[PDB]
């Protein structure tokens, strides 16, 4: 093991520099395919999280928002752009950071929010990035998730 100062690999910090070397696109398709994949785990109530006042009112914010203004706004948000709306995710706790992505997800599915294209094709470098997080186990993929939203916005202390 640990006898010649050697570490054998860090699975979890490498998915998630991998995932952030993506393209904003790959990012965002990504995070949906991770949330379809373990959507029926995670329950829509065992959140818990994103029914804070901080999170509901960003939610409903972009709720309101053309398809066009929602898919900007998580562009932003990968991008680390400085927006009010990167400003106010920014401010939020990176467990509230989870659940506010959770809820976009939820709001795509009932047709609230703007839908992922089936027809994007992620690339050779996301599919790997995908199937790196799918071969985690799901307490690993909960810490790369957690880590890649919590970069996600505008650093309240920038
Ligand atoms: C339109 C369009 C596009 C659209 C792209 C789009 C719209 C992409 C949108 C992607 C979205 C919104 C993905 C959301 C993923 C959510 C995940 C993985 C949540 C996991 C939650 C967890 C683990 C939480 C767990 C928990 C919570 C909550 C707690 O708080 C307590 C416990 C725990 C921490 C474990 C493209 C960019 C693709 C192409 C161009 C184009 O036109």
């Amino acid at each position: 093991s640990q006898a010649f100062g050697i570490q054998t690999g860090d699975a979890v910090a490498s998915t998630i520099t991998v995932f952030q070397a993506l393209s904003i696109d790959d990012q965002l398709a990504v995070l949906w395919y991770a949330y379809t994949e373990m959507g029926r785990s995670i329950t829509p109530a065992a959140t818990g999280a994103a029914r804070l006042q901080l999170a509901e009112g960003l939610l409903n914010q972009i709720k309101q928002m053309s398809h066009a203004e929602q898919l900007q706004v998580m562009r932003d948000l990968a991008a680390k752009n400085n927006t009010q709306v990167s400003r106010s995710y920014g401010i939020l706790s990176n467990n509230t950071k989870l659940a506010f992505w959770y809820e976009l997800s939820e709001l795509m599915v009932k047709g609230f929010v703007v839908p992922v294209p089936t027809d994007y094709k992620i690339s050779r470098d996301g599919s790997q990035v995908l199937e790196a997080l799918k071969g985690l186990d799901f307490g690993q993929q909960i810490t790369v998730l957690r880590k890649v939203v919590a970069d996600m916005g505008v650093d309240p202390l920038a």
